[PDB]
């Protein structure tokens, strides 16, 4: 019951299979290939969660055999955007698998996101955004952490993916091992493009301090902090 | 007596002024604008060190009034390359000032470099390279940390510059605050271009582990580790 879809048109179909693993039949992608899913609650437990991005039936790693997602209407998502629209923060304690066609995934929760032993399977790029998506005329324009002071926390059990990883938040507190092909962390109060180009920045009213502890197992690490004066402690 | 030039044609003229600050009349730049200085010993104390890159007399921050460097013959260096050619490691405990025309600076010491309260003045880019420069047909081609396991250490008193900073070593151990406009750290056993593009990498015989502790006060931080398996601990 960790994932609860919004009641409206962008709420995906969510169920649980054997062992408590959640299966999310994501909503129909738009013409850009974005499946924009809205949630009252987005949390992943140790049983994990599977996003059905499949055009044909097959075997998922975490939830066994699955049919194609009938919501897709013949075109898989290129980006699975998971947006929390309530005030509830997110806790990610297990793996998120894209079943079917590999895609990018974004979780946007302006109330906070905590990872502790979370991970991503069959995702080319996985982004955690303590912030909101920006839309113009029905198209995704980017993301915003403006006027937000909440935290992206990574716990002692770390985060693992074989793909790229983006960490976007007013501040980040990491205490475990982050394993990814590349790690990109952007801190401070910013607006971003869809590809996480920083488009604008603002000086926070108080200090927004980011703490990385633990370790980073990745060949390429980039940390960009725009909070003038605020630093990153190591 | 911390800086001792090589006796040959690339040894600069080194003296000390009031308070022990060293003044280095760097050697004539080549046609690329590289002043290639070779040293038996390169160490900077709390009184600091001034590199005379001036075409006219004026006031240095650390050593008072100085004449133009007669070695320049009317053209200032674009890059001041300081190469230790002995087996002696380097200790940097004070500020390095470029007097006159701002330039880039590189210290290359394959035996190890330790910074503790060091810094750079009037330098657009400052690089510390635990490795050797590579030359072909008399021209600088890049740098190499191949077959080297030595350490770039940054102590509790940190490192400060208002320009760009490059840290290049088989492994890095940092325990203090690094302040720079941008920080770029490349670890592992690699060959580099003159602009620190990684051109090749090799797997070390044993693990080369890099430890950043302390903090990084910079808007842009990049860490690239090519030692497959070796990570960066935070």
């Amino acid at each position: 019951n960790g994932i609860v879809p919004d009641a409206g048109h962008q709420g995906p179909d969510v169920s649980a299979v054997n062992g408590g693993t959640q299966v999310i039949n994501i909503v129909t992608p738009n013409n850009e290939g974005i499946s924009h899913n809205q949630y009252q609650d987005f949390n992943v437990g140790k049983p994990g969660a599977v996003f059905n991005n499949a055009l044909e039936a097959g075997q998922s790693q975490l939830a066994g055999h699955l049919n194609a997602n009938s919501n897709l209407n013949g075109q898989a998502a290129s980006l699975i955007l998971n947006e929390v629209v309530s005030r509830n923060p997110s806790f990610l304690l297990g793996q998120q698998e894209v079943f079917g066609i590999a895609a990018e995934s974004v979780l946007s929760n302006p109330n906070g996101i905590t990872c502790d032993g979370c991970g991503f399977i069959n995702t080319s790029r996985s982004s955690l955004v303590v912030g909101n998506p920006l839309f113009e005329n029905g198209q995704l324009k980017g993301y915003s952490t403006l006027n937000n002071t909440n935290l992206l926390s990574l716990g002692k059990n770390g985060l693992n993916t074989t793909g790229l990883l983006d960490l976007i938040a007013p501040r980040i507190d990491s205490r475990g091992k982050i394993t990814a092909a590349e790690i990109s962390a952007f801190t401070g109060q910013n607006t971003f493009s869809q590809h996480f180009d920083i488009l604008s920045s603002q000086k926070p009213v108080s200090a927004l301090d980011s703490y990385f502890f633990g370790s980073m197992q990745s060949g390429r690490i980039r940390i960009i902090n725009t909070a003038e004066g605020s630093g990153v402690k190591l």
